[PDB]
């Protein structure tokens, strides 16, 4: 049950690319801006 | 009711921000509005 | 209470650098990777 990281006033969610770069996107669906969340414990 | 959270990082003590044109950085203002977040289930 | 942000399409962590820069890495050993997730109020 992955979450999403959106931007409150942009509406962007973070996306992070294969090639390790990190950017925003308004897609919803692209499956690089699913992240898991833990504890670094 | 929202809840916004911020992003930050424990080494630099920045927080995370994605600006407008869809770039992504780091930054001590603690009251720039687009360290904002909004975290929810991807379902 | 740090906690990682691991995009699940390409087991990336997110990583704020040294300097600045926004990045993802598979380097579980870096402590860039950690992050504290608290409310803006």
């Amino acid at each position: 049950h992955p979450v999403l990281l959106k931007s409150t006033e942009t509406g962007q969610y973070l996306r992070i690319n294969p090639d390790g770069t990190v950017d925003g996107t308004r897609d919803r669906s692209d499956p690089h801006i699913q992240f898991q969340i833990s504890p670094e414990g």
